[PDB]
């Protein structure tokens, strides 16, 4: 699958081991992401940074 980067006008391929797309956020603004990439396994969320994984294409 493919995932978009911080700025959705540019995306890449979910690398070796990574296939799913994930979107991490910060306590600064969980309404808008800080990191955008792919991952193999969905990470846990935190009160500092959020994590949103999707098994879709360019979902992130």
């Amino acid at each position: 699958l493919k995932c978009n980067k911080l700025v959705p006008i540019a995306y890449k391929t979910c690398p070796e081991g990574k296939n799913l797309c994930y979107k991490m956020f910060m306590m600064s603004d969980l309404t808008i992401p800080v990191k955008r990439g792919c991952i193999d396994v969905c990470p846990k969320n935190s009160l500092l940074v959020k994590y949103v994984c999707c098994n879709t294409d360019r979902c992130n």
